[PDB]
C-alpha cells in the first residue's frame, strides 16, 4: 500500500506541520525517518481501544521519573493502580 500509504502519511504531516507552525515541506523530511527506522517489513498498527491504552500509558510512562508515581495521579487523574500498570508495562516491552 506505501504509494498510497506514504502520500496519506505525507498529507497528514505536513497538515500537522503547519498546524504547529512549522513549514509543510518537512513532511517529507519526516516520512524519510519515519520510513527509514521503523521500515524494513510490515508492523499491524492498533485502531480503537487498544490504541487509545497504549496512548494513555505512553503518557504516562514518559512523565514517570522513578519516584513520582504519587506526582502522575494527581496530573493524570487516576488511580495509583492505573499509574502503576503503565510503570509495569514500559519495563515489560522489550
Ligand atoms: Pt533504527
Ligand atoms: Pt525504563
Amino acid at each position: 500500500r506505501f504509494p498510497a500509504l506514504l502520500a496519506e502519511l505525507n498529507d497528514l504531516l505536513r497538515g500537522e506541520l503547519s498546524r504547529l507552525g512549522v513549514d509543510p515541506a518537512h513532511s517529507l523530511e519526516i516520512v524519510v525517518a519515519i520510513c527509514k527506522h521503523l521500515g524494513g517489513g510490515q508492523v499491524y498498527i492498533p485502531r480503537g481501544q487498544a490504541l487509545d491504552s497504549l496512548i494513555r500509558d505512553l503518557r504516562i510512562w514518559n512523565d514517570f521519573n522513578g519516584r513520582n508515581v504519587s506526582e502522575l495521579t494527581t496530573r493524570y487523574g487516576v488511580t495509583f493502580n492505573t499509574v502503576y500498570k503503565a510503570i509495569r508495562r514500559m519495563r515489560r516491552l522489550k
